[PDB]
C-alpha cells in the first residue's frame, strides 16, 4: 500500500489523489451545525497544514467547514520534498479539492485563506475562477519578495537556468526572522514535518514563476479580501502588500499593518497573534451572515 513519506499508509488517513497520481494528505474541521460556508487553508513553503490547527477550530466556531491538505512535496503528501514540476500545480490541486468539496456539500459560499506562499496560491486560485469565490484571507501573501534576497536567489537562478545542476540550492532562512515569539520560533525548529534544509533553486524559481503570475493577475482579481501584513516582514515584502491593494480590481478589499511585526503573523507575539484571530473572525462572520 501507498504510504507518506513517514511511512503511514494512505488508507488510514483521509487524503485526494491528484491529476498525477500524487497522494495528498487533507484534513477536514467541520461544525457540528450546517455549514454556514466553506473555507480552504492553503499552508506556506516548507510548512503543512498541522500548523493551522487554532486557525481553523477558530473558523469551524463560526460554522465554516474549514479544509486543506498538504500541497505536493510538502507534509505528509507525496512527492520529492520541496520539488514542483510547475508551480501552477498547487493551484490545479487546491481547485480539485475546493470541487470535490462543492460537490458534497453544494450550495455553499467558498472562501480561502492562505499565508505566504499559500497566499500566492489563493490569489493564483481565486484569479482562475473570477467570481467563485466568496472571499480570501491573506497572512502576508508572497506579491513580492524581499528585494535582497530575491536579487542573490536570481544569481543561483542564472546558474540553473543556464546550466545543468539539479542539486544546487540556497542557504537555508534564518527562522529568527520570520516571527518574534522565540516560543513559536522553538516550535517551528521542532516540528519534523517542516522542511527547513535551504531551498532548491528549482523550487526558488517556481516561486520566481508565482511572483511574476500574481502581478500579472492582480489587475483581473475581483474576489473581496482580507490582507494582514507586517511592516518588519523579511520574506514577502510589505511592498507587496501595499501593491497588491492598489492594483487588485476588488471593490472589497482592507488592509491591516501590524507595526513591527514579522512574516509569520498568526504566530507572532501575542498582542498580534490575537488581533490577527480577532479581525479574521469578525471579516468572515460580516461575510457568511
Ligand atoms: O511560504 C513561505 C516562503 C515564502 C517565500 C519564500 N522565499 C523563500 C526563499 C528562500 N531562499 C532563497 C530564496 C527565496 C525566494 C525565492 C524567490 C526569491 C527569494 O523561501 C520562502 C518561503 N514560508 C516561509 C517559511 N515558513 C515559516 N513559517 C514559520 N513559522 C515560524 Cl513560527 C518561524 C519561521 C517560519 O518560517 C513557512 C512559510
Amino acid at each position: 500500500p501507498r504510504r507518506t513519506p513517514q511511512s503511514i499508509p494512505y488508507q488510514d488517513l483521509p487524503h485526494l489523489v491528484n491529476a498525477d497520481g500524487q497522494y495528498l494528505f487533507c484534513r477536514y474541521w467541520a461544525p457540528t451545525g450546517t455549514p454556514k460556508a466553506l473555507i480552504f487553508v492553503s499552508h506556506g513553503a516548507g510548512e503543512h497544514s498541522g500548523r493551522y490547527e487554532e486557525l481553523a477550530r477558530m473558523l469551524m466556531g463560526l460554522d465554516l467547514l474549514v479544509f486543506a491538505h498538504d500541497h505536493v512535496g510538502h507534509g505528509q503528501s507525496e512527492g520529492e520534498r520541496m520539488v514542483v514540476s510547475d508551480f501552477h500545480v498547487f493551484v490545479r490541486d487546491v481547485l480539485q479539492h475546493v470541487d470535490s468539496m462543492q460537490k458534497d456539500y453544494p450550495g455553499l459560499p467558498v472562501f480561502l485563506l492562505g499565508h505566504s506562499m499559500g497566499g500566492a496560491i489563493a490569489i493564483l486560485t481565486a484569479a482562475e475562477r473570477p467570481g467563485h469565490f466568496a472571499g480570501m484571507v491573506l497572512i502576508s501573501p508572497l506579491v513580492l519578495a524581499n528585494p535582497e534576497s530575491a536579487t542573490t536567489f536570481k544569481v543561483l537562478a542564472a546558474k540553473v537556468l543556464n546550466s545543468v545542476l539539479p542539486n544546487l540550492s540556497s542557504g537555508p532562512i534564518d527562522s529568527s526572522v520570520l516571527s518574534r515569539n522565540k516560543t513559536e520560533v522553538d516550535i517551528y525548529n521542532s516540528d519534523p514535518l517542516i522542511c527547513r534544509a535551504g531551498l532548491k533553486v528549482c523550487f526558488g524559481i517556481q516561486l520566481l514563476n508565482a511572483v511574476s503570475r500574481v502581478e500579472r493577475a492582480l489587475p483581473k482579481l475581483t474576489v473581496p479580501f482580507l490582507l494582514l501584513q507586517g511592516s518588519a516582514d523579511r520574506l514577502c515584502d510589505s511592498k507587496g502588500a501595499y501593491l497588491l491593494m492598489e492594483l487588485a480590481k476588488s471593490q472589497d478589499k482592507t488592509l491591516k499593518i501590524y507595526e513591527g511585526a514579522y512574516h509569520v503573523l498568526h504566530k507572532e507575539l501575542p498582542e498580534v497573534t490575537n488581533s490577527v484571530f480577532h479581525e479574521i473572525n469578525m471579516w468572515v462572520s460580516q461575510r457568511t451572515a
